[PDB]
Protein backbone atom coordinates (compact mmCIF):
# COMPACT_ATOMS: atom_id res chain seq x y z
CA UNK A 1 0.00 0.00 0.00
CA UNK A 2 3.13 2.41 0.80
CA UNK A 3 6.25 0.77 -1.23
CA UNK A 4 8.18 3.58 -3.14
CA UNK A 5 9.74 1.72 -6.52
CA UNK A 6 10.84 4.55 -8.58
CA UNK A 7 11.24 8.20 -7.11
CA UNK A 8 10.78 11.10 -9.96
CA UNK A 9 11.81 14.23 -9.93
CA UNK A 10 8.78 15.32 -7.45
CA UNK A 11 9.82 12.85 -5.31
CA UNK A 12 12.97 13.82 -4.89
CA UNK A 13 12.44 17.88 -4.86
CA UNK A 14 10.01 16.55 -1.33
CA UNK A 15 13.08 14.60 -0.37
CA UNK A 16 15.20 18.19 -0.11
CA UNK A 17 12.63 19.84 1.06
CA UNK A 18 11.73 17.74 4.33
CA UNK A 19 15.37 17.30 4.69
CA UNK A 20 16.13 20.61 4.28
CA UNK A 21 13.59 21.51 7.07
CA UNK A 22 14.62 18.79 9.56
CA UNK A 23 18.27 20.44 9.40
CA UNK A 24 17.02 23.38 9.78
CA UNK A 25 15.23 22.40 12.48
CA UNK A 26 18.02 21.17 14.33
CA UNK A 27 20.49 23.53 13.12
CA UNK A 28 20.93 25.32 16.67
CA UNK A 29 21.75 21.63 18.11
CA UNK A 30 24.20 20.94 15.16
CA UNK A 31 25.82 24.24 15.71
CA UNK A 32 26.26 23.54 19.87
CA UNK A 33 28.01 20.16 18.86
CA UNK A 34 30.57 21.71 16.62
CA UNK A 35 34.13 20.98 17.84
CA UNK A 36 36.22 20.09 14.52
CA UNK A 37 38.58 21.47 13.25
CA UNK A 38 37.29 24.42 15.36
CA UNK A 39 34.89 25.07 18.29
CA UNK A 40 32.97 27.48 16.57
CA UNK A 41 29.86 27.04 16.67
CA UNK A 42 28.68 26.82 12.63
CA UNK A 43 28.25 23.76 11.57
CA UNK A 44 24.38 23.71 11.35
CA UNK A 45 24.27 27.02 10.38
CA UNK A 46 26.52 26.07 7.26
CA UNK A 47 24.72 23.29 6.64
CA UNK A 48 21.33 24.77 6.86
CA UNK A 49 22.39 27.92 4.70
CA UNK A 50 23.72 25.61 2.04
CA UNK A 51 20.79 23.00 2.33
CA UNK A 52 18.67 26.18 1.73
CA UNK A 53 20.42 27.86 -1.51
CA UNK A 54 19.48 24.06 -2.97
CA UNK A 55 15.60 24.23 -1.56
CA UNK A 56 14.99 27.56 -2.91
CA UNK A 57 16.29 26.26 -6.44
CA UNK A 58 14.02 23.54 -6.42
CA UNK A 59 10.84 25.18 -5.10
CA UNK A 60 11.54 27.58 -7.58
CA UNK A 61 11.72 24.97 -10.88
CA UNK A 62 10.48 21.83 -9.95
CA UNK A 63 10.16 18.98 -12.94
CA UNK A 64 8.80 15.51 -13.40
CA UNK A 65 12.36 14.60 -14.42
CA UNK A 66 14.52 13.38 -11.45
CA UNK A 67 17.84 14.33 -13.68
CA UNK A 68 16.54 17.80 -14.21
CA UNK A 69 15.53 18.29 -10.54
CA UNK A 70 19.02 17.32 -9.53
CA UNK A 71 21.07 19.54 -11.99
CA UNK A 72 18.66 22.44 -10.27
CA UNK A 73 19.50 21.46 -6.51
CA UNK A 74 23.03 20.40 -7.37
CA UNK A 75 23.61 24.26 -8.63
CA UNK A 76 21.64 25.66 -5.37
CA UNK A 77 23.98 24.10 -3.69
CA UNK A 78 27.21 24.56 -5.29
CA UNK A 79 26.32 28.11 -5.68
CA UNK A 80 25.95 28.64 -1.23
CA UNK A 81 28.22 26.51 -0.18
CA UNK A 82 29.58 27.63 3.22
CA UNK A 83 32.52 26.13 5.48
CA UNK A 84 33.59 22.64 5.99
CA UNK A 85 30.91 21.56 6.31
CA UNK A 86 28.43 23.07 3.48
CA UNK A 87 31.14 22.28 1.25
CA UNK A 88 31.44 18.77 1.55
CA UNK A 89 27.14 18.59 1.73
CA UNK A 90 27.13 20.30 -1.48
CA UNK A 91 30.18 17.50 -3.47
CA UNK A 92 28.20 14.79 -1.89
CA UNK A 93 25.24 16.03 -3.54
CA UNK A 94 27.10 17.12 -6.28
CA UNK A 95 27.91 13.28 -6.83
CA UNK A 96 24.92 11.88 -6.25
CA UNK A 97 22.94 14.19 -8.64
CA UNK A 98 25.43 13.98 -11.34
CA UNK A 99 24.95 10.05 -11.26
CA UNK A 100 21.46 10.59 -12.51
CA UNK A 101 21.22 13.65 -14.50
CA UNK A 102 19.87 11.67 -17.25
CA UNK A 103 17.23 9.88 -15.47
CA UNK A 104 13.67 10.51 -15.32
CA UNK A 105 13.18 8.36 -11.92
CA UNK A 106 15.60 6.13 -10.21
CA UNK A 107 14.96 2.71 -8.60
CA UNK A 108 16.68 1.77 -5.24
CA UNK A 109 19.56 0.44 -6.73
CA UNK A 110 20.39 3.39 -8.93
CA UNK A 111 19.68 5.44 -5.33
CA UNK A 112 21.99 3.12 -3.60
CA UNK A 113 24.30 3.77 -6.50
CA UNK A 114 23.64 7.51 -6.47
CA UNK A 115 24.77 8.07 -2.45
CA UNK A 116 28.02 6.17 -3.50
CA UNK A 117 28.93 8.25 -6.42
CA UNK A 118 28.51 11.07 -3.79
CA UNK A 119 30.72 9.51 -1.33
CA UNK A 120 33.62 9.41 -4.22
CA UNK A 121 33.00 12.67 -5.35
CA UNK A 122 33.29 14.37 -1.50
CA UNK A 123 36.46 11.89 -0.93
CA UNK A 124 37.98 13.20 -3.82
CA UNK A 125 37.12 16.85 -3.26
CA UNK A 126 39.12 17.02 0.14
CA UNK A 127 42.66 17.10 -0.04
CA UNK A 128 42.61 16.01 3.31
CA UNK A 129 40.12 13.92 4.76
CA UNK A 130 39.49 12.80 8.32
CA UNK A 131 37.68 9.95 9.18
CA UNK A 132 34.77 10.49 12.35
CA UNK A 133 33.14 12.84 10.68
CA UNK A 134 30.72 13.44 7.90
CA UNK A 135 32.47 11.77 5.10
CA UNK A 136 32.67 8.58 7.23
CA UNK A 137 29.14 8.70 8.13
CA UNK A 138 28.00 9.22 3.99
CA UNK A 139 30.34 6.25 3.33
CA UNK A 140 29.16 4.09 5.82
CA UNK A 141 25.26 4.93 4.97
CA UNK A 142 26.53 4.52 0.46
CA UNK A 143 27.65 0.95 1.92
CA UNK A 144 24.46 0.01 3.48
CA UNK A 145 22.30 1.17 0.81
CA UNK A 146 24.46 -0.84 -1.75
CA UNK A 147 24.39 -4.13 0.43
CA UNK A 148 20.30 -3.68 0.90
CA UNK A 149 19.36 -2.46 -2.58
CA UNK A 150 21.01 -5.57 -4.02
CA UNK A 151 17.51 -7.40 -2.74
CA UNK A 152 14.99 -4.38 -1.76
CA UNK A 153 12.88 -2.76 -4.06
CA UNK A 154 11.16 -0.64 -1.72
CA UNK A 155 12.63 2.65 -1.37
CA UNK A 156 11.22 3.16 2.36
CA UNK A 157 12.72 0.18 3.85
CA UNK A 158 16.41 1.35 2.03
CA UNK A 159 15.97 4.63 3.42
CA UNK A 160 15.02 3.42 6.77
CA UNK A 161 18.08 0.61 6.82
CA UNK A 162 20.73 3.87 5.58
CA UNK A 163 19.30 5.37 8.44
CA UNK A 164 19.83 2.60 10.96
CA UNK A 165 23.32 2.23 9.48
CA UNK A 166 24.09 6.05 9.36
CA UNK A 167 23.17 6.57 12.93
CA UNK A 168 25.73 3.37 14.03
CA UNK A 169 28.54 5.39 12.06
CA UNK A 170 27.50 8.62 13.86
CA UNK A 171 27.49 6.87 17.26
CA UNK A 172 30.96 5.75 16.12
CA UNK A 173 32.38 8.62 15.20
CA UNK A 174 34.09 9.47 18.71
CA UNK A 175 36.12 5.85 18.23
CA UNK A 176 37.75 7.63 15.25
CA UNK A 177 38.10 11.21 15.75
CA UNK A 178 39.82 11.66 19.77
CA UNK A 179 38.09 15.41 19.78
CA UNK A 180 34.90 14.12 19.80
CA UNK A 181 35.54 11.71 22.11
CA UNK A 182 37.73 14.15 25.08
CA UNK A 183 34.31 16.65 24.90
CA UNK A 184 31.59 13.86 24.45
CA UNK A 185 29.66 14.51 21.10
CA UNK A 186 29.42 13.08 17.63
CA UNK A 187 30.59 14.76 14.55
CA UNK A 188 28.27 17.87 14.29
CA UNK A 189 28.74 17.42 10.13
CA UNK A 190 27.34 13.57 10.37
CA UNK A 191 24.71 14.94 12.87
CA UNK A 192 23.69 17.26 10.10
CA UNK A 193 24.05 14.51 7.24
CA UNK A 194 21.65 12.24 9.25
CA UNK A 195 18.86 15.43 9.44
CA UNK A 196 18.58 15.06 5.83
CA UNK A 197 17.98 11.66 5.66
CA UNK A 198 15.88 11.71 8.16
CA UNK A 199 13.94 14.06 6.20
CA UNK A 200 14.49 12.10 3.03
CA UNK A 201 12.62 8.95 4.87
CA UNK A 202 9.67 11.30 5.68
CA UNK A 203 9.06 12.61 2.30
CA UNK A 204 9.39 9.11 0.86
CA UNK A 205 6.33 8.35 3.34
CA UNK A 206 4.61 11.02 1.88
CA UNK A 207 4.78 12.88 5.23
CA UNK A 208 5.79 16.15 6.45
CA UNK A 209 8.23 17.80 8.86
CA UNK A 210 6.99 20.27 10.87
CA UNK A 211 8.51 23.29 10.82
CA UNK A 212 9.85 24.84 14.25
N1 LIG B 1 39.27 17.16 6.73
C1 LIG B 1 37.99 16.84 6.91
N2 LIG B 1 37.55 15.64 6.52
C2 LIG B 1 36.26 15.27 6.65
N3 LIG B 1 35.32 16.05 7.21
C3 LIG B 1 35.67 17.28 7.66
C4 LIG B 1 37.04 17.75 7.52
N4 LIG B 1 37.08 18.99 8.06
C5 LIG B 1 35.83 19.28 8.50
N5 LIG B 1 35.00 18.24 8.23
C6 LIG B 1 33.57 18.12 8.55
O1 LIG B 1 33.06 19.43 8.75
C7 LIG B 1 32.43 19.49 10.04
C8 LIG B 1 32.57 20.89 10.60
O2 LIG B 1 31.85 21.74 9.71
P1 LIG B 1 31.92 23.33 9.87
O3 LIG B 1 31.66 23.67 11.32
O4 LIG B 1 31.01 23.89 8.81
O5 LIG B 1 33.45 23.64 9.49
P2 LIG B 1 34.28 25.05 9.66
O6 LIG B 1 33.45 25.87 10.61
O7 LIG B 1 35.59 24.56 10.22
O8 LIG B 1 34.34 25.62 8.26
C9 LIG B 1 33.11 18.42 10.87
O9 LIG B 1 32.30 18.06 12.00
C10 LIG B 1 33.30 17.33 9.83
O10 LIG B 1 32.11 16.59 9.62
MG1 LIG C 1 33.50 28.08 10.63
MG1 LIG D 1 32.58 25.17 12.39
Amino acid sequence: SHMISKINGKLFADMIIQGAQNLSNNADLVDSLNVYPVPDGDTGTNMNLTMTSGREEVENNLSKNIGELGKTFSKGLLMGARGNSGVILSQLFRGFCKNIESESEINSKLLAESFQAGVETAYKAVMKPVEGTILTVAKDAAQAAIEKANNTEDCIELMEYIIVKANESLENTPNLLAVLKEVGVVDSGGKGLLCVYEGFLKALKGEKVEAK
